[PDB]
Formats: structure tokens, sequence, C-alpha cells
């Protein structure tokens, strides 16, 4: 089999069913001691938590879920009602995401699609009734955050105050994109630091808030 097929039966295996934090306590294990994986992990995943407990947002936006680890974490802290639309290039991935969620209880807060971000994200106001996002979680592939970003905004899906919040801005690291947030009015950056997941290596997360046109 796969690493993520390891991982999805290792959560099966190790974790309590409707458990999230047992779920992400799981994953965080079997990539410590068995298998890197590129999940978001806990050091980056608690910011990432500091983030959405602040902001509360009811409609956020995963751009890479991979096996879904990010998306338990986020969705795990949603209020009732809140939204999280989470998009994975790779079909076997997809599919790993939604039995990941589904074992955590939390499959009624995520819409799990399979696809591209540059081909789904001009579907979301028509198809998936999205107004504006509230949160947007940048974890694709990292030359895809800056054209994503301005997708996102001629597609009408920014508003002022929506929070971009990306995922491997120093390792792999998204030179265009920091550049780019960083050095236009209409965002207000704060840098992150933490480190890759699951390694001694510095990465870290990006904070952009769109202040609108
Ligand atoms: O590549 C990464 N993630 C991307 C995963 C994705 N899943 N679906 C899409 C998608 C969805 C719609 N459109 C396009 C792409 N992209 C990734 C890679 C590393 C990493 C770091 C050091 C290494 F030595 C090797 C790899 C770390 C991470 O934290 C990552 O996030
Ligand atoms: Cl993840
Ligand atoms: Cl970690
Ligand atoms: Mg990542």
């Amino acid at each position: 089999d796969t690493k993520e097929q390891r991982i999805l039966r290792y959560v099966q295996q190790n974790a309590k069913p409707g458990d999230p934090q047992s779920v992400l306590e799981a994953i965080d294990t079997y990539c410590t001691q068995k298998e890197w994986a590129m999940n978001v992990g806990d050091a980056k995943g608690q910011i990432m938590d500091a983030v959405i407990r602040e902001y509360s947002p009811s409609l956020v936006l995963e751009l890479g879920a991979y096996c879904g680890y990010s998306a338990v974490r986020m969705a795990r802290l949603l209020q009732p009602g809140a939204r999280l639309l989470t998009m994975e290039i790779n079909p076997d991935c997809a599919a790993i995401t939604q039995q990941m969620l589904n074992f955590a209880g939390l499959q009624d807060k995520v819409t799990i699609l399979n696809g591209a971000s540059q081909d789904l994200i001009p579907q979301l106001k028509k198809k998936y009734d999205v107004d504006t996002l509230d949160m947007v979680f940048l974890d694709h592939w990292k030359d895809r955050y800056l054209p994503d970003t301005l997708l996102l905004e001629k597609c009408g899906l920014l508003r002022k105050g929506t929070v971009l919040l990306a995922d491997n801005v120093i390792v792999p690291g998204t030179p265009d994109f920091l550049a780019y947030v960083r050095g236009s009015s209409s965002f207000e950056c704060t840098h992150y630091s933490s480190y890759l997941e699951y390694m001694k290596v510095v990465d870290g997360l990006e904070k952009a808030i769109y202040q609108g046109p």
C-alpha cells in the first residue's frame, strides 16, 4: 500500500471514532515514529488553532488537504453551523481525507473536493454557494499560492478582513507569494516562525489579512 493508506489505517486502529484530538495524536505519533509525511503537524498546528480561535470563521477554504490532518484540526474548532471546503488534487488522498473526516466525526462540517485549485476556485460561488470566504488556508502546491490568491480576488471570494494563512512559506518556500503579500497595501501580514512538521528545520506560517482593493 501507500504511506497515506498506512496513516489512515493507523488512525483507525489507534484513535477513537468521533474524537478529533485522538485522530491528530495518532497521525502525529505515526509520522514521528514510523514515516514522515507532509501534514502541518502539531507545532504549526498549534499556531493554526490560535488563529482559528481568534477569528472563529464561518466559512473556511483549504487548498491542499493531503490526508485531512489540517481539516480535522480546523473543523474540530469551528462553531456550530460553520463549514470548511477543502481541495485535494490527488484522488487517492481525497478519498483518504474523506475517510479521515468520517472517522473523526467531522463529515457534516467539511466538504472534500477532488481537483485542481485553478479549476475549482472559479466554481465555488455557483456550484458550492459561496459568497465570500472568512479564511483561506494555503497548503497546496507552493508555486500556486500567488496565482491562486490573485484568482480568489478576481473571483470576488475575498472580503475586507478575509484571513489568508499560508503553510510552508520557508520550506519548501513560497518566495513570490511572500514578496507579493508583504509588499501589497491590500494585505496586512504577520509571520509566525515555527518548524517543518516532525523536523528540526525552521519553517513558518504567514498570515495575510485582505484589506480590499
Ligand atoms: O507539497 C506539499 N503540499 C501540497 C499538497 C497538496 N495537496 N493537494 C494539493 C493541491 C490541491 C489543488 N490544487 C493544486 C494542488 N497540494 C508540502 C510539501 C512539504 C515538503 C517539505 C519538505 C520536503 F523535503 C518535502 C516536502 C511540506 C508540506 O507541509 C507541504 O504542504
Ligand atoms: Cl495537513
Ligand atoms: Cl510537528
Ligand atoms: Mg504544508
